[PDB]
């Protein structure tokens, strides 16, 4: 019976909402609601008012950390979440600007008997807080699509006698005219509830309801409308059976890959099942091996009872460098405060050498890591705190600057001992999202900033730019460099070529190297190692295309290979939603091909690599049945290319 519904929803979500989230976050949580209109979830947060302590050295107060706990921040970017993992009852998942993926519940992950509540935010961007109006972005909005529930299951369903009240989504900026809400079955398996709150989506069968989603603030919807997408009840027909496919029940991500010496092909990632091994607790770090015939030869699964992904890897040639973030503490460690960096040594037979976890009391980062041809190790990521240096923002002064990322670098000898770390950026945001070493001693970093690093931001409103740095080989800087348009501009990857000149790749929303076709566009810079800017290509279609993660590799004939996903028709007919694509250029910026593929439904690619005249890897994950049927949610895949043309071949030979 649904008599009561509203009473029951709101007492429900207001009882483990209140006890779930600390008072700091929900006091921060009811101000920004109510400063930006959407008030309706605010009355669900009891805790008392209480000092948000953005600032504080103790890693249980300190607000970067607090609000990293209970949240999935994505990027401006058009995202998947790449960062869901089960580690806690509540979620604020928010996806800002970009045409966004997102889920945040896992639905092979053992949630039986526990409080799920995720808030989704699929737009909510930086803009609406700026106080002067005119922003390029100001008011501008993106097609979100909220993912309750697929051909599986439906998500948030505790399939019981009760209203089905402790699992449910809250969406709060859902738009009818543009985003879309995915469940599964059909529109038959649901009834739509006006409440206070505004819409209650309940899943219906003869034995009774279960809440699947609650949508702050909108009312009077139907469950014919085109902003309701059903995914019936049958597994998406397989597509690209010469793809390797790789997955659990539970949401697995392919994230980085590299080659060694031999021609055998790593990929690893993050995973929410048992992949490599029997799962430790939530997202766990994993790695594979393959001989150069395809044929798998061990896969690793390593971490904590939290949360970690492997978001780079790269070889000595023998050994694999392995490196990423953790919410826990690693075998052999000891935790620094809140989220962690960590590097660890796999061997080629795949025995763990050693892990190190290093940062500060508040939240790091790193996506990134690259090998020297010394064999000494490079990692890099940001900081919200002081790990090579005092962070640019320390403390809050007369005038309030929101803490905010620097960027760092980290070099570590093959025994993981840390040679130095080195610590740069600006009073505001600085992401890193690229390291290369080149053959004389130095190191590149790169990524984005909302602020005036190497160059004067043109943008009015602190939207990104590209920023590079040249490190030497004891991590002094030898210059910064700084490039973008008026609006946002964002690096995923850099690396080098044989000559020591640096490349990054990125998207961009305006005319970075050209004029911008539409949406999101790549584009492919060039340096040289005196920091002088050689070119810049863009290129696109006129809808979103952009490169993603680890997006570049140069192989040594000095080919750029670039990699990503579009939702255009950008290297071919576009098969469904986004689709990978990746690309080959000269190192004069002249594009050799481009290639285009994927499923029906939503693929990425997350990597590339080249092997040395040898085949061409390009990686990623996918919603469809890529290479065999989906086994649940995200799966990953490896594609085996002839890199003289793009083209598929078997993955296994
Ligand atoms: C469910 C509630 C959503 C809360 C969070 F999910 C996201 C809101 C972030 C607040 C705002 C962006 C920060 C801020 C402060 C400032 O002082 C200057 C800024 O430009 C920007
Ligand atoms: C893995 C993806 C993580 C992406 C993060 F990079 C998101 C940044 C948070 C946004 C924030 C509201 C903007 C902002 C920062 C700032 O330092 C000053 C501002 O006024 C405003
Ligand atoms: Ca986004
Ligand atoms: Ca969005
Ligand atoms: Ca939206
Ligand atoms: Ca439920
Ligand atoms: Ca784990
Ligand atoms: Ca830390
Ligand atoms: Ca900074
Ligand atoms: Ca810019
Ligand atoms: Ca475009
Ligand atoms: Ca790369
Ligand atoms: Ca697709
Ligand atoms: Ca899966
Ligand atoms: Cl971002
Ligand atoms: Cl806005
Ligand atoms: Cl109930
Ligand atoms: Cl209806
Ligand atoms: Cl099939
Ligand atoms: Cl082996
Ligand atoms: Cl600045
Ligand atoms: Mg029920
Ligand atoms: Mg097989
Ligand atoms: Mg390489
Ligand atoms: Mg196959």
């Amino acid at each position: 019976s649904l008599l009561s519904a509203d009473e029951k929803i709101t007492e429900s979500l207001r009882s483990t909402l209140s006890d779930v989230l600390p008072d700091q976050l929900q006091t921060f949580i009811r101000t920004v609601l109510q400063f930006s209109g959407r008030p309706e979830g605010a009355n669900l947060l009891t805790g008392p008012n209480t000092e948000i302590e953005f600032f504080s050295q103790d890693p249980n107060k300190n607000f970067p950390n607090i609000f990293a706990k209970y949240s999935n921040v994505l990027t401006v970017s058009s995202d998947p979440n790449f960062i869901t993992s089960e580690d806690e009852e509540v979620k604020i998942i928010w996806g800002r600007h970009g045409s966004d993926s997102l889920i945040g519940f896992d639905p092979g992950a053992d949630l039986v008997g526990k409080r799920r509540i995720d808030i989704f935010l699929g737009d909510f961007i930086d803009e609406q807080f700026n106080p002067i109006p005119g922003a390029l972005n100001a008011g501008k909005s993106w097609s979100d699509r909220f993912i309750l529930g697929d051909w599986q299951k439906p998500y948030y369903f505790e399939d019981d006698e009760t209203l089905g009240l402790n699992q449910s989504a809250m969406i709060l900026d859902f738009n009818p005219n543009e985003d879309v809400i995915q469940l599964h079955g059909d529109r038959q398996d649901y009834e739509l509830v006006n409440i206070s709150l505004g819409t209650a989506i309940f899943w219906r069968e003869k034995k009774g309801y279960d809440l699947i989603g609650v949508l702050g603030g909108v009312s009077d919807l139907s469950l014919k409308g085109d902003y309701f997408e059903f995914k019936g009840n049958t597994a998406p027909k397989t597509v690209l059976k010469t793809a390797e496919h790789i997955g659990t029940a539970a949401n697995d991500y392919i994230f980085s890959s590299t080659v060694d010496a031999k021609g055998n092909f790593y990929v690893g990632g993050g995973t929410g099942g048992s992949l490599g091994g029997r799962n430790i607790g939530a997202r766990d770090a994993w790695l594979a091996k393959y001989d150069s015939n395809g044929n798998q030869r061990w896969s690793r699964q390593f971490g904590s009872t939290g949360t970690e992904s492997l978001w780079g890897m790269a070889s000595d040639g023998s050994n694999i460098y392995v490196a990423g973030n953790t919410t826990g503490q690693l075998e052999n460690n000891t935790v620094k405060g809140g989220n962690d960096a960590y590097l660890a040594k796999y061997d080629s037979d795949g025995n763990q050498v050693w892990i190190k976890q290093n940062g500060t009391y508040t939240l790091e980062e790193s996506y990134k890591i690259t090998v020297d041809s010394s064999g000494n190790i490079y990692t890099a990521g940001h900081t919200f705190g002081s790990l090579g240096g005092p962070n640019q923002n320390l403390e809050q002064g007369e005038v309030f600057e929101l803490p905010s990322t620097d960027g760092y670098v980290a070099k570590f000898d093959s025994n993981g001992n840390q040679l130095w770390v080195a610590q740069f950026g600006t009073i505001t945001l600085d992401d890193n999202w690229g390291v290369a070493a080149d053959n004389n001693g130095n190191v590149f970093a790169g990524g984005n900033t909302k602020g005036s690093f190497g160059a004067k931001n043109t943008g009015t409103a602190g939207e990104y730019d590209a920023w590079l740095v040249k490190l030497n080989k004891d991590g002094q800087t030898d210059w910064v460099r700084q490039f973008g348009t008026p609006n946002y501009d964002f690096m995923w990857d850099i690396e080098t070529d044989s000559l020591g000149d640096i490349y990054a790749t990125g998207w961009t929303l305006g005319d970075l190297g050209g004029k911008n076709a539409g949406s999101y566009d790549v584009w492919l810079a060039k340096y040289n190692t005196n920091g002088n800017q050689l070119w810049i290509k863009q290129f696109g279609t006129s809808e979103d295309d952009a490169p993603f993660l680890d997006g570049i590799d140069i192989d040594a004939n000095d080919n750029i290979f670039l990699t990503g996903n579009t939702n255009g028709n950008l290297g071919g007919a576009n098969a469904g939603s986004y689709d990978a694509w990746a690309a080959k250029f000269d190192k004069d910026g002249n594009q050799l091909w481009l290639k285009q593929f994927g499923t029906p439904d939503y693929d990425t690619a997350t990597t590339v690599t080249a092997v040395n005249f040898g085949k061409l890897y390009v990686s990623g994950i996918t919603e469809g049945s890529l290479g065999t049927t989906n086994a649940g949610s995200y799966d990953s895949w490896a594609l085996k290319l002839d890199a003289d043309n793009g083209e598929i071949q078997d993955f296994n030979s």
